[PDB]
């Protein structure tokens, strides 16, 4: 079975990396693209997308360990270790040439690491929002004069004692719909069969707890960077964020220009962190784009 | 019929005011003295203090509206609203001279606003472990780089679609052992069999309810403090703040000589937020001889 309609042409399929069993779904022909998508969601955040995509290249979106089909890791959560299992995962399938890489949520945690390490590897790179882990988040307020904050659920993921294992279950597709859409700035894009289908993956306890042990490992990731950009990042590369409530706005940009030496960017407008499902064809026409000034299938 | 031990020499009471029937525990003799508690507590908190103040004073230590055996607020929770009610109260047994007010956490909220209205009607104050609600409450940050940071609960607290109810029925016990903890430096004065007294009472649904609703009024509280604000205190003024883990350290003092012409801070080591319990000896002396610089009975 499977937790999401796997679009026509694609295939479902697993690999082992390091001990670890990954899901992905891949399709397409031409040099490869993983796309890595974040937290409440999978692979499938990516399947209007990849369609598209898969005209000119081979995708291939993995689901993180721990979540969607994928077992959990066996190292630990923290940006350097997960990205171990995405890069080699990407080699298995691109071994002989450089591959893009396209990140939204903590996909971005989760593949800096072995970006900045493997600048060889990579050809081009997309980050949509989030922050890189540095000092930076701990900037963000946990209170606003409007209501809740954006970032607050980074100290209730983090907190010890299972706190959020043990108030979400039970409740885990109630507490999906209020973070998704107290993220958004379009809901109606997210219908009721959508959360259910999302809610029901992260309800799995072993991905419930996986889903918190990355922002447990939040700040050690925040130290690993603070030694990894030492070296800029010298690939193109895109950011993108949401102009609307509950995006990053001009965050997203300003932040990769002190890592990146060659980085554009765009502020969807109407838009919140949800880009694939709240801006799906003005983010799918930006990637497509980018990814295809690089050698691609015609 | 009581949810906490009553002190020998003390009563259980309850008085109507303005339509809604508050809880207090009433002793000693001598001008009045009004402790009010704050948030995942009731009267209760002050039980080691109360028969040492009532030697010199009348002590009375209601529950806020909605908590402990108190009756929920008509109007709201805003600080101004339920301010009203505890003013009322005090001075139905003090109609003729001031009376000393002593205050933790959410108790601060819920009295600033009657005694800037009132000054003459209070002779001292003393203000413990929460900011008075300002601007400045929207410099806290979400995330720490020691992980949960001290009010990302705000946000929790006041988020819509009854966000946080709906998580912790359920698992109150569970929740306020964490929350309490988190907060705490001397952690070990929280016993299985403190924390169980605790967690009954603010279990109960409305109890519940009206915790948070204090949240869901902060910004109100912060517009109507804005406007309050203008006058200075003029009484003299006793601070008190954990210098531990979980407390507020100097931000307390810093943030009241906005508010006060006539304040002394204090900071305790070895402290986090809850005073009474973590470090009642020195927080008894700091607040009877605070008190006995005034009239009162010998």
């Amino acid at each position: 079975a499977e937790e999401f309609p796997v679009p026509n042409g694609f295939e479902s399929a697993y690999r082992e990396v390091d001990g670890v069993k990954l899901h992905y779904v891949k399709g397409g022909q031409g040099p490869l693209v993983m796309l890595v998508h974040g937290f409440g969601q999978t692979w499938y955040e990516w399947h209007q997308l990849m369609p598209e995509l898969a005209k000119r290249f081979t995708v291939i979106a993995p689901d993180l360990p721990g979540l969607g089909q994928s077992e959990p890791p066996k190292t630990g959560y923290s940006g350097e270790q997960v990205a171990v299992y995405l890069h080699k995962l990407a080699r298995q399938f691109s071994p002989d040439r450089p591959f893009d890489l396209v990140a939204h949520d903590i996909g971005i945690w989760n593949t800096y690491p072995m970006v900045v390490k493997n600048q060889a590897d990579i050809a081009r790179l997309v980050y949509m929002e989030a922050p890189i882990p540095d000092a930076r988040i701990y900037r963000f307020p946990a209170f606003t004069a409007q209501g809740e904050s954006l970032v607050w659920h980074f100290s209730f993921f983090a907190a010890d004692d299972r706190l959020a294992e043990t108030l979400i279950a039970g409740k885990e597709r109630f507490f999906l719909e209020h973070f998704i859409k107290s993220h958004a700035s379009n809901t109606e894009v997210f219908s009721e069969r959508l959360l259910d289908l999302y809610a029901r993956s992260y309800a799995k306890p072993h991905s419930l707890n996986a889903s918190f042990e990355y922002y447990r490992a939040l700040n050690e990731s925040v130290r690993q960077n603070a030694e990894l950009a030492k070296t800029r990042l010298q690939m193109p590369t895109m950011t993108l964020a949401g102009g609307g409530a509950g995006g990053m706005g001009t965050f997203q940009l300003e932040q990769m220009k002190a890592y990146a030496e060659d980085v554009e960017g765009h502020v969807l407008p109407g838009c919140g962190h949800w880009l694939p499902e709240e801006c799906a064809a003005p983010m799918n026409r930006l990637v497509i784009d980018f990814l295809s000034r690089g050698r691609h299938h015609h």
